[PDB]
């Protein structure tokens, strides 16, 4: 059971008898004079607690209602008196006619105080009766009232009215009138609110709430199924994406989240296309189209990054370039600086070929500190290090910076990184088949090893193939069988000099599928 | 000159002749039949380009308008024909009656396409004529239309209508009717939009725009003056505050910005109180009250911090504690971690008495690295350093963290810092009167010096006074005269051992006012 308040006005009129039905359920028709009474009856038949409050004016009640020789007035009076028999609560509230902005302010205060004093679950504005003036003003003010009382009462709010001008006419002056429900117009502007919030700041609160509401209302009528709706999944993924961005995280999870967002977005849009109605379909289709526009605009896609999670590549460099640009756009400056540092680390790993230890931090530091392109990269390094510590150290000791000069410095970094990225367009690498450290017998050694995936394996393998720098050392045959069966020189010779890099694999083939590239190995000593 | 589009419906009716006036200017009255025509005339008398578009239905125009034996219909037809003589552009647009949600969607599309095809400056929805149905639906949908076309047309939008039900009656069926302007209801919910944005994220865009609009509309009627309105100043200060928070900055500027915000807020509220109207005063008074509530809630005040900008104190520690709590609340996690590091630096400076060099960074680092309370502070240090580098280094090398464990760690730091702050409740300090380095003649020396303000001078001076640790060395008399005349032992003896700390001042007294405490001096060698 829910507790419910119906708010209507009450103006001079003929108040003909009407067959009100909810346009959702044309089955239940209630023949009454007041639309609020019909709505109250439809709600008490749902086992709820319902109360109606009318706003009357002195000009109306001591000139129309209690005029005993106005047939329409006594008709509506008799109905207002028999309202109490159905189990519904009726009361009256004096207001002015609203002839100026001061009186309209008074009316706003009256409605606002009523909503504050309501202690139930739902409130319905029934705009059927009263002045056209009052109906228009209330319709305009309802959204303000909801936004006001989001943090006040936690109250559900509906806007309905009997659209008697579009009602069927069954007998003389007798009309079949639908109680239209325009409450969907309230959360029509919340859509654009979410759009601005995400487009300018990347905030998902409005987006998550709106998506949950959208999935509810598309689940109203069950013609549309799941396995491709997954708006719950899309809202959860947006939550994860915000947690990943405002808390800095590796490029792999960010690229995966962007790929997931794109996949779920297009899948859910295609699914939603086939649902033919009972509410406003077009605005939310426009909403999804606009959100897909912004997603494909501001979120950089690279569908095939997740396959290189253990190393540092140039694709990750450009991806983080676009990510930092996005972070700057959303005014997320600190996170942008933090990501820039690691992007520079990755670039110098690429430029120095030390990219095996993108999962080791001691190496990251040791080359955080210790032929022109080296000189240009040093140019960029010195530029960036010239201003990073103002952001990093919080500006203490008289060394802070405004947004203008920070924007200056960030676009400096952007320009130089795009420069050197466009400008960046192979020792002996043996080929092994097991995890080993065979050092020459006269050596006194330090060795690094890293787990890999199959794609990286293939890439560096053909790099060794067609740079003449491959010293292949496969000793048996079925290895080559799987090599050409999967990946598209059997020099069976036993040595590892400090510095040489090599590749490894350890164990028809379907069973196997049920490891194929890993354990890249290099002697730093 | 502006280009203007008036949009109205056109329904069956008697269309009596009416004296329309703008309620702002009751001087100009226009006697016509259609409120849109009166509005168009009032706008062309302003030297603008005006066009009216009516939405008619087949049921209305081929059953009412061109019925040549309906007197009201031919009256309104003659007026619609003479509209072209005033220099105004009239056109018709077919729509359904809107008997269901599909047809209402159609109507929304029609209005939306009209607003997209408009290439002028202003659009006015005149809700005087047409169905009550259509007026209600349009009034509800206008805010959605504005939010939609914020990024589409950059179009000013007004909602007006002739409130003929509240019009004076001057002669038989002849009414003096005001064209009411409820456009202020559109930007009534934008107020709460700004409130949520600031209260949950600290975004000032909506706040700045709303404050600028507020100052415009309070400048409509000039009863309220400046020197205490300064809503322009408040918007600028909010912009500065956001730039100070999302780009980490010293506590001094943050405390100054909070003090400025509070001062301008209360000053502007008191000033706004005296303006008696022409628009809705109450909602924006509620807006200012709510924003002051949130300001005094989430922004910690300390009116008397700016006086200690050169040193590190405990007040700054608690202030930054509250600031980091606020940063956590606004989901600004990276900036919160960065501020926490410097707060810990300040705490250990307090605990080790090395607080002279809050404006020197080498010292900050050298004690960033190198009796129980020391042990508890080391507890907190080790805790915080155990997880800072996950945030600092971007989570590379498989060392990231979710929001849940980061919240865990941040509240760990919060609890321990409040602990040790509650738990924290003096060598020989000579007194000098000039900048000097007199080392004993047998010494081989390094000396630090810092400019100060007068309040810090007074504080440490009485600390030396009543800890018995003052070796005062004032050699002459007028120094003591100014000492007791301003601040409320003349041991004229010449030495500075490495480690002793001392105070200095250099040059009736009003002229002077037109330096009083500075150059605190200490030998680290």
């Amino acid at each position: 059971m829910k507790k419910i308040l119906i708010v209507s006005f009450l103006g001079k009129g003929r108040y003909y008898e009407t067959f009100y039905y909810s346009i959702e359920h044309s089955e239940k028709m209630v023949k009454k004079r007041l639309s609020p009474l019909a709505n109250a009856i439809l709600e008490k038949e749902n086992g709820n607690d319902v109360e109606i409050i009318f706003f009357v004016t002195n000009e109306v009640k001591n000139e129309f209602l209690y005029d005993e020789n106005n047939e329409y007035a006594k008709n509506i009076l008799n109905e207002l008196n028999e309202i109490k028999n159905y189990g519904i609560k009726v009361s009256y509230r004096d207001i002015p006619k609203g002839k100026n902005y001061e009186e309209l302010e008074i009316i706003m205060e009256e409605i606002e105080k009523l909503l504050l004093d309501f202690k139930g679950n739902k409130v319905i504005f029934d705009l059927t009766h009263g002045l056209r003036h009052m109906a228009i003003f209330t319709s305009s003010t309802v959204f303000y009232f909801k936004n006001l009382m989001e943090k006040a009462n936690k109250l559900e709010m509906k806007i309905v009215y009997g659209a008697y001008e579009i009602g069927e006419e069954i007998e003389k002056n007798l009309k079949k009138v639908p109680i239209l429900d325009i409450t969907q117009t309230l959360e029509l502007s919340d859509l654009t609110i979410a759009l601005e919030e995400f487009e300018r700041y990347g905030i998902t609160e409005r987006m998550i709430i709106v998506l949950k509401n959208i999935q509810k209302i598309v689940a109203k009528n069950k013609l549309c199924n799941l396995n491709e709706l997954k708006f719950s999944s899309l809202s959860r993924e947006l939550k994860l994406f915000e947690e990943l961005l405002k808390i800095p995280s590796p490029p792999e999870k960010i690229a995966n989240s962007i790929y997931k967002i794109n996949d779920i977005l297009e899948s859910s849009i295609r699914e939603f296309k086939l649902c033919s109605n009972l509410f406003f379909i077009k605005p939310i289709q426009k909403f999804l189209v606009d959100f897909q526009k912004i997603v494909l605009e501001k979120l950089p896609l690279d569908k095939k990054i997740n396959k290189y999670s253990n190393i540092a590549t140039l694709e990750k460099v450009e991806f983080m370039k676009n990510i930092i640009k996005l972070l700057i756009n959303w005014k997320m400056y600190s996170e942008a600086v933090i990501h820039l540092r690691e992007l520079l680390i990755d670039i110098k790993l690429i430029e120095n070929g030390k990219y095996f230890y993108y999962n080791n931090k001691d190496f990251r530091e040791k080359y955080w500190m210790y032929k022109e392109l080296p000189k240009k990269i040093e140019e960029l390094l010195k530029n960036v290090k010239g201003w990073r510590n103002s952001v990093a150290h919080g500006g203490r000791a008289n060394t802070s910076i405004n947004q203008k000069t920070l924007e200056e410095n960030l676009e400096n970094a952007l320009s130089m990184i795009d420069e050197i990225l466009l400008s960046m367009k192979s020792k002996k690498i043996y080929l092994l088949n097991s995890t080993i450290m065979p050092i020459p017998k006269d050596n006194q050694g330090k060795f690094y090893i890293l787990k890999l995936t199959k794609n990286e394996f293939k890439v560096i393998l053909e790099n060794a193939i067609k740079d003449d720098v491959l010293d292949s050392a496969i000793g048996h045959e079925s290895v080559i069988e799987f090599i050409k069966d999967k990946f598209e020189p059997l020099k069976r010779k036993e040595y590892f000099e400090k510095g040489e890099s090599a590749l490894v694999i350890k164990l028809e083939m379907d069973f196997m599928e049920e490891l194929i590239g890993y354990y890249y190995i290099y002697r730093e000593g």
